[PDB]
């Protein structure tokens, strides 16, 4: 009655050359044409990896770019971001 689905980060870095933080998600569930969906909405770069899909997701400045680390002084920061990030948007997303 209820799906689930699980985003997690699998590849964080950054970009010096754009001055922007990117990070790839891990999904999985979704399907070869389900994926032209969502890399529409999103308009990100989407692939399918062994039944996952990566999600890379920067943003500069503008948009606040993801480098706040030095908070919870760790990369847990990093992940712990970033996960909230694609969950809390998704979930808002379908919450609403």
């Amino acid at each position: 009655m209820v799906f689930y689905l699980k985003v997690k980060v699998e590849d964080f870095g950054f970009r010096e050359d754009m001055g922007l933080n990117y990070v790839r998600y891990r999904v999985s569930g979704l399907d070869e044409e389900l994926t032209e969906k969502l890399i529409e909405r999103l308009d990100e770069d989407t692939e399918r990896d062994d039944g996952d899909l990566i999600i890379t997701v920067f943003y500069e400045r503008e948009y606040f770019p993801f480098g706040s680390e030095e908070s919870k002084v760790k990369m847990a920061d990093f992940i712990a971001r970033e996960e909230i990030e694609m969950m809390v948007f998704l979930s808002s997303v379908l919450e609403d």
